[PDB]
C-alpha cells in the first residue's frame, strides 16, 4: 500500500513484502540488520515496518538536526508502540505540548543537586551487595550477573524513588520487590509486537478492552503503594524525605500542577528505566573487565588511589576517577542498549538537502554507528583508551550516542552513571572478577528485540 515512498523519493533499501514490509529481515534482531543496511545502502536507506515507512539517517548533521536544532517544530515525539492506557501520560511516551509540561516539571528532580542528595542512599546497597556478593565467592560458585546487579537496581530504585527500604537478593517475595520486579523491558520483536506492527489498528481495540502492555497486577499495586505512603504515611510525618517520590509532591506543593495520575506514571517510568538497564549495563561492564584484566587492574588502581583503604565512594570522588568513566564509557559503545534512537515527522520537511514527508520515522542506528569503521579503529575491540582525555575530543557527539541527544534524551543519565559506577568502585574495592569455564569468552548477542547476551553471563568472583 504505502510501500511506495522510499522508490519514489530514489531512497535506496530492502524491498518490502506485502502486509509484512522488511519485518522479516529481523531474523537476526534490530542491531545486526541495521549494520547490514548501512554496509550495502551507503548514508540514507529506508524500510517498512509492517506498513510504518522508517528512514535511518547517519550523517551527524542530520542527526543533530533531527535530535537538537528541530526537535520542538517538527521531530517531537516518538514512535507509538502500543497499548499504554493511563501510562500515556509518562515522560518517554507522552507527546507534543504535554511532554514539554511533563520536561519542565521533572527536570529540577534530576539536577545534579537532587544526585548528590542522593549518593548516601546508593551507597549504602553498594555496601549491601559486596556482603552479598562475597557470599556467592565463599561459595566458590559461578555468579551470575544480571542477579547481583539486579538486586542492587532493585535496592537502589525503591530507596531512590519510593523510600522503602529493603534487600532484595536475600529478602524476596516483598510486596515492592515481587512486583517491580516484573517490570521487564520490551522486546518489540515478539509476537505480540511484531503482530501489534503489522496490525497497528488493532491497538485501538486492545485500548478500550482495557489492555496495557504493562502488567496491571503491577500499575494497580504501584498506584495504591503511592496512594498510601503519599498522603496516608508522609502528611502525618515531619521527617526529611530525598527520594524522587517527595521530590514530585513538593512540585505540586508550589505549566499546570502534576496530577496524583501523572505522578503515578512517572514513578513507574523510572522503574522501569533504571531496572534492568543498569543491570544490563553493568553485567556487560563487569564482562569487559574480567576478559580484559589489564583495565580491571588499572581501574583497581585508580579506584584505589582516590579512596585508599576501601574509603567510601562519594560523589565528587565519583566525578573524578577518568578511568573509571573511560570503562563506563566504552562499554556503553560496544552495547547501547537502546539500539536506536526514533524520531517521528510531524510534517513536510527539508533538512541538511533531504526531503523528508510527513509520518515518516527518522531512525538512528545508535548500535551501527557505535561500529561503523569510519570512525572508529578496531570497532570490536575493547579499548577504554579511546576516551583518554587526549582522545575525547575527536568523537563526535552525535555519532555516540548512548544515551540520545537533544531535549528528549536520557533526563536520568547522570542518575544511572553515578548509579553503575558507585556499584563499580565498591565491587572492584573488594572482589576481583576472571572468567570461569562456563564464561563465553565470544560473547555473543541475543537476536531478540534486546541488547543482551545469548547466554548469561557468568564469572568468578575472589575476595582480595
Ligand atoms: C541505565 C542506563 C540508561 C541508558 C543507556 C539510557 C538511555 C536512554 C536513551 C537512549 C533514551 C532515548 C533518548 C533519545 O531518544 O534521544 C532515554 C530516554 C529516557 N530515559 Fe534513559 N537510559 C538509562 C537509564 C535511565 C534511568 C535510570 C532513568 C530514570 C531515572 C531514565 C529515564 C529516561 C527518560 C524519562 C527518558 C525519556 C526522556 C524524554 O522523553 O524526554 N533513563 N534513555
Ligand atoms: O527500555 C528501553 N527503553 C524505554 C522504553 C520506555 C517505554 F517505551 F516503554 F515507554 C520507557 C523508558 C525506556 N527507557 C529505558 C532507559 N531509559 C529509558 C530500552 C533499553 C533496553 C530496552
Amino acid at each position: 500500500h504505502s510501500h511506495g515512498l522510499f522508490k519514489k523519493l530514489g531512497i535506496p533499501g530492502p524491498t518490502p513484502l506485502p502486509f509484512l514490509g522488511n519485518i522479516l529481515s529481523y531474523h537476526k534482531g534490530f542491531c545486526m540488520f541495521d549494520m547490514e543496511c548501512h554496509k550495502k545502502y551507503g548514508k540514507v536507506w529506508g524500510f517498512y515496518d509492517g506498513q510504518q515507512p522508517v528512514l535511518a539517517i547517519t550523517d551527524p548533521d542530520m542527526i543533530k538536526t533531527v535530535l537538537v536544532k528541530e526537535c520542538y517544530s517538527v521531530f517531537t515525539n516518538r514512535r507509538p508502540f502500543g497499548p499504554v492506557g493511563f501510562m500515556k501520560s509518562a515522560i518517554s511516551i507522552a507527546e507534543d505540548e504535554e511532554w514539554k509540561r511533563l520536561r519542565s516539571l521533572l527536570s529540577p528532580t534530576f539536577t545534579s543537586g537532587k544526585l548528590k542528595e542522593m549518593v548516601p542512599i546508593i551507597a549504602q546497597y553498594g555496601d549491601v551487595l559486596v556482603r552479598n556478593l562475597r557470599r556467592e565467592a565463599e561459595t566458590g560458585k559461578p555468579v551470575t550477573l544480571k542477579d547481583v546487579f539486579g538486586a542492587y537496581s532493585m535496592d537502589v530504585i525503591t530507596s531512590t524513588s519510593f523510600g522503602v527500604n529493603i534487600d532484595s537478593l536475600n529478602n524476596p517475595q516483598d510486596p515492592f520487590v515481587e512486583n517491580t520486579k516484573k517490570l521487564l523491558r520490551f522486546d518489540f520483536l515478539d509476537p505480540f509486537f511484531l503482530s501489534i506492527t503489522v496490525f497497528p489498528f488493532l491497538i485501538p481495540i486492545l485500548e478500550v478492552l482495557n489492555i496495557c502492555v504493562f502488567p496491571r497486577e503491577v500499575t494497580n499495586f504501584l498506584r495504591k503503594s503511592v496512594k498510601r505512603m503519599k498522603e496516608s504515611r508522609l502528611e502525618d510525618t515531619q521527617k526529611h524525605r530525598v527520594d524522587f517520590l517527595q521530590l514530585m509532591i513538593d512540585s505540586q506543593n508550589s505549566h499546570k500542577a502534576l496530577s496524583d495520575l501523572e505522578l503515578v506514571a512517572q514513578s513507574i517510568i523510572f522503574i522501569f528505566a533504571g531496572y534492568e538497564t543498569t543491570s544490563s549495563v553493568l553485567s556487560f561492564i563487569m564482562y569487559e573487565l574480567a576478559t580484559h584484566p589489564d583495565v580491571q587492574q588499572k581501574l583497581q588502581e585508580e579506584i584505589d588511589a582516590v579512596l585508599p583503604n576501601k574509603a567510601p565512594p562519594t560523589y565528587d570522588t565519583v566525578l573524578q576517577m577518568e578511568y573509571l568513566d573511560m570503562v563506563v564509557n566504552e562499554t556503553l559503545r560496544l552495547f547501547p542498549i537502546a539500539m536506536r534512537l526514533e524520531r517521528v515527522c510531524k510534517k513536510d520537511v527539508e533538512i541538511n538537502g533531504m526531503f523528508i514527508p510527513k509520518g515518516v520515522v527518522v531512525m538512528i542506528p545508535s548500535y551501527a554507528l557505535h561500529r561503523d569503521p569510519k570512525y572508529w579503529t578496531e570497532p570490536e575491540k575493547f579499548l577504554p583508551e579511546r576516551f583518554s582525555k587526549k582522545n575525547k575530543d575527536n568523537i563526535d557527539p552525535y555519532i555516540y550516542t548512548p544515551f540520545g541527544s537533544g531535549p528528549r534524551n536520557c533526563i536520568g543519565m547522570r542518575f544511572a552513571l553515578m548509579n553503575m559506577k558507585l556499584a563499580l568502585i565498591r565491587v572492584l574495592q573488594n572482589f576481583s572478577f576472571k572468567p570461569c569455564k562456563e564464561t563465553q569468552i565470544p560473547l555473543k548477542l541475543s537476536l531478540g528485540g534486546l541488547l543482551q547476551p545469548e547466554k548469561p553471563v557468568v564469572l568468578k568472583v575472589e575476595s582480595r
